[PDB]
């Protein structure tokens, strides 16, 4: 029984990237669970066997990370395009990882095609005609449905809670109590619409103590729709594998909704937060029913409630310590029932 697993857009080495850092952990979490598995890439390195040097039919299922086919300043991108060579290959169904929402599997046939560099590929390379399952980290199958309905090789859909693999990790361990230099923090990138909105909602104009890390940089929110005079500090990115002990600078950290996310994904930012020093704040709207944490003081509905909530951290360190203690406490419920997580992946791969 072998696996393969692979990044259908994005070259695998490290965790600077996040692409890069889930597929590892992706096979981190599959090798734990005692299954044999590889990842293949553009390279041989530390996680990885390069596609060059192994047939994909030595191998008994085929995972899929989720990614975009699209073609930066219009050239050829390897990892996209060794990955469908790859997948057009396999003769036997493939699981498709997904885990965001903008990025359902299409084919990078009919967009080469028309490409100056057309003639590097032929159609039977890059046509991928196996059928495929898609993995749902999304409870709410119909949205992953629609967002395929262009691809009909996609005949299978199963939820599954895919980005539980950083709580799931043998050598996982909470943020212990750190010394608070921030009121609020934000790890991510700039996104479009209803989350661009809230990022301004929630991190702009609070007179709070704000940074915001990652990709993301003040120009990107320029939408006329969602108006800012004072924005959080940004500063750059750092690997994956930091984040949760870069949230615990901050005496709070959000969790911030976005349109088909909301009551439908968990987000791996769940998991980073709860186990952080930092209390995890949640936009209501992402959680209406609060699945994640059956306690009213972990969701703020709008940047009103964000001020008070934090005011009332800053105010009570015994609330703030009150608060980590349940959260923690919630995080290592869901630890607990590894078990049961690990069987539910293998039976969504088929096995
Ligand atoms: O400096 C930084 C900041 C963020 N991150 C990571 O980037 C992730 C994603 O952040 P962002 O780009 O804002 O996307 P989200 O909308 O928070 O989450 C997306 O990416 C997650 C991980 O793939 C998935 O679980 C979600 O479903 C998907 O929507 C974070 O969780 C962090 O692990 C870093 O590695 N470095
Ligand atoms: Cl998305
Ligand atoms: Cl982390």
């Amino acid at each position: 029984m072998k696996i393969a697993i692979i990044n259908m857009g994005n070259n695998v080495i490290n965790f600077k990237t996040v692409p890069s850092s889930e597929t590892i952990y992706l096979f981190k979490v599959i090798s734990e669970m005692g299954l044999n598995v590889d990842i293949i890439s553009l390279k041989n390195g530390v996680y990885t066997k390069s596609f060059d040097e192994v047939d994909v039919n030595d191998y008994d299922r085929l995972i899929v990370v989720n990614s975009s086919i699209n073609f930066f300043g219009g050239k050829p991108n390897l990892a996209i395009l060794s990955a469908q060579k790859f997948m057009a290959k396999y003769k036997s169904k493939i699981y498709y990882l997904f885990t965001a929402i903008r990025l359902p599997f299409s084919q990078s046939w009919p967009n080469v095609k028309n490409r100056p560099w057309a003639y590097l590929y032929t159609e039977e390379e890059l046509l991928i005609k196996s059928p495929i399952k898609v993995i749902s980290q999304g409870i709410n199958l119909d949205i992953a449905k629609a967002a395929h309905k262009k691809v009909d090789n996609v005949i299978e859909f199963e939820y599954f809670p895919i980005e539980q693999y950083k709580i799931h990790m043998n050598d996982f361990q909470l943020s212990k109590p750190t010394k608070k230099t921030l009121d609020v923090i934000y790890g991510g990138s700039f996104r479009s619409g209803q989350r661009e909105s809230k990022m301004v909602e929630f991190l702009f104009d609070t007179g709070l103590n704000i940074e915001f890390f990652g990709n993301a940089r003040e120009k990107q929110f320029k939408n006329p729709k969602y108006p800012w005079t004072k924005a959080p500090v940004f500063t750059g990115k750092i690997p994956m594998n930091m984040v949760s002990e870069k949230n615990s600078q901050a005496i709070a950290a959000l969790i911030i909704g976005d349109k088909n996310y909301n009551d439908n994904f968990i987000t791996l930012r769940v998991w980073e937060t709860m186990a952080s020093d930092a209390v995890m704040l949640i936009d209501e709207e992402f959680d209406t029913k609060h699945r994640i944490i059956n306690d009213a003081r972990f969701y703020v509905n709008n940047r009103a409630e964000l001020i008070d909530r934090v005011n009332e951290l800053k105010h009570s360190d015994v609330l703030r310590k009150e608060m980590l203690s349940i959260q923690h406490d919630i995080l290592n419920k869901t630890r607990a029932k590894k078990a049961e997580w690990q069987d539910a992946f293998k039976k969504a791969i088929d096995l």
